[PDB]
């Protein structure tokens, strides 16, 4: 038995088809086992219309074996791509071995897989080819676009395999397919699933900011295209063109970065922001907001 | 010498060069050996041009060790995309060993190798990325589209190695690769190419339909979209608008799996088909007839 | 440790970022380290902009460790995609180990390395395609456009790993990547290199031809679309609408191998151009010129 082959049959079982169908369309995608409750990961362009349109389309899970049960939504977060289902009472469930993204390197070979009872369902095989990648991802209708830290690899993502796991060798689950390919990493992925399941809610920090992306001699980053009024970045001195350059912890080379860089701050707590302002250094403290108040 | 190295050198020998030209133009794809006595298969797309104008166009097949000999067309399945020549007289021919597709599973690693002497050839390494998959194929000029049950792979497949073989780490053919990739099975490689030699021809199924594909909470499958005059789905009573759900034993997600699942069926033979009519469930009756009656 | 893990880790500190910048615009690619004297390669196109533009572009080199360096164009070369960069008095630096494009074998695993640093930096893996494969590549902006024998492979070659290396199993260098993938193989590379070095300039053949492609059953090859006044193929008795078919050693099979053909002929020495002239075979005399009769 192949290499690969083996790694993909041992994980065919937690990974499961996520159907949403209307009177007058449906649409598939790929999601994993996560917890023997029932929980099911997948990312948020897979059920979108349904979390969007409930009232008019119905969820369900269809595992290896053929069974197919009654899906509900826990949570989404679109900011992530990420998303919870829970099937109730399905008994023998095959729970998949979550790893640690923290110990994926470069050169990691990886598999992408799908639900092997997919319509278009494919599996493929690549490499690992850059960690902590921030890259857009468009929101698939109503749902906003955002930007992740992901796991980059050269193993095709496609609507085949869109809200599987990816996979090492180990076959363990190191990140969720995104919709040259992307993923969701595991850890991220724990993180958001775990509050998706308390609280049926993420929350997430703001600032207020909008930029654009600036890469020249002088400074490099991502440059104030509008602050919000009111907002954190309104109170804490941040201005229009500035080039921020740094926020926290974390250096910012654009707009990606720093979409990113924003999320990674704690809410509520005084963090520095750098900036380059008319050609002048100037580092500014912001207290980032929820982006969600009620359920902060 | 490196893992693929060895397999790709391994068949070589067994894998040609097919060029057609006319005095105005001139094409090339691959094939591979399949009979000591100079059968080789192709896929319907590399010798499209010279089988529709043989008045005007040449056939050669290039060998691995650079001889050019005279290739005949022995006969083509457009719906199968699969074609056979012959060359004659060839002495110490390296036939390829065929494998049996039926072992194949998702995640084997592949070779998806071109005419080591062609012009564009590429060899091209991957896994098995899906089984059974039915795929729409478009016809190369004047031949009519098909769909077949494909082995995917995501091992590139492009003008390079088109008509050339699917090798598993054995060094054996498990598929004719197609014009992120689809390649034709073996097994149904050996069932047409041998009738393609018995019979210069093959004769497949039809019943009269033509159908689109749908997908709801109702009733997804293919929709009848035409019933020929005369036909057997005209007798069997399938009726416009209805929704297949099954052909014999074979269960029909689309329009795709619809036109594989008919020539699965037997000729002259009563075989069930199952629809969804105004919501209602209803099996019918139906005789395929020859889609060559002076062949069959 | 990984396969690839480890050989992409053992070649990471020779492998650079590669960045121009103005006060408007600014690009970043790869190159690697060939040279403890500072010496690194990349491609023109990751340069085309700084080496056109001196006036207002600087470019620094960014190693592994995160140090920041000023870079100088040693010399570059459009016609093979090629380019040499200098960093001064840089210590302890981990200069790459140059393979033989030679002992490449189609079905080789390589690794299309990027910098580890760059922004949009991959790292990308699969199998040798084809070898001495003639490629057209664009010139960058004003550059011209050129073709080389180039390695091909499925590993992806993309903005990320662009400049850097081609990496084979024992972590050595056996080509630079170019901008389904092509990269120029080492042993092209030390040649051009190491007069780039010498020189600061490299001098090719010249005939004074423009061809098209063309493929029929008459005569395959490069015809011959424009004859430059008092071009050696002026006195060599080359005629226009000629269908070259062999330059010197070499059979051209079109364009594309005609411009790479040339470039192997021995400047200033008499070589056979053949032809097939008004359907009659003609084989003429030529002696190339330098393109650039100054540094020659």
């Amino acid at each position: 038995a192949g290499r690969f082959t083996k790694v993909a049959a041992a994980v065919a079982d937690s990974v499961v088809t996520i159907e949403s169908v209307s009177d007058q369309e449906g649409m598939q995608g790929s999601g994993v086992i996560v917890d023997g409750r029932g929980y099911i990961v997948t990312n948020a362009h897979v059920i979108s219309e349904a979390a969007n349109n409930p009232s008019q389309f119905k969820t369900t899970v269809v595992f290896n074996d053929g069974k197919e049960v009654p899906a509900n939504l826990v949570g989404r977060d679109p900011k992530t791509d990420l998303a919870v289902l829970k099937v109730d009472n399905v008994d023998n469930l095959t729970v998949a071995r979550l790893g640690d993204s923290s110990k994926v390197r470069v050169g990691d070979e990886v598999l992408a897989v799908g639900a092997p009872l997919g319509l278009r369902s494919t599996v493929t095989q690549g490499i690992v080819s850059a960690l902590h990648r921030p890259v857009p991802l468009s929101g698939e209708g109503s749902d906003t676009d955002t930007v992740i830290d992901a796991i980059q690899t050269d193993a095709s993502i496609n609507h085949g395999n869109s809200g599987g796991p990816l996979i090492d060798m180990d076959a363990q689950v190191i990140g969720i397919n995104t919709a040259l390919g992307f993923a969701i990493p595991v850890n991220e992925m724990k993180l958001v699933a775990n509050s998706l399941i308390k609280d049926g809610k993420i929350v997430h920090p703001t600032l207020g900011i909008s930029t654009r992306s600036v890469s020249n001699a002088i400074a490099s980053g991502a440059q104030v295209a509008n602050v919000k009024a009111g907002s954190p970045a309104q109170k804490g001195g941040i201005l229009e063109n500035d080039v921020i350059v740094k926020v926290g912890n974390r250096a910012v080379a654009d707009s990606d970065e720093f979409v990113v860089a924003v999320r990674q701050l704690a809410i509520g707590q005084d963090a520095p922001i750098e900036v380059v302002r008319e050609g002048r250094h100037v580092t500014l403290t912001v207290k980032p907001d929820p982006d969600s108040t009620l359920e902060h």
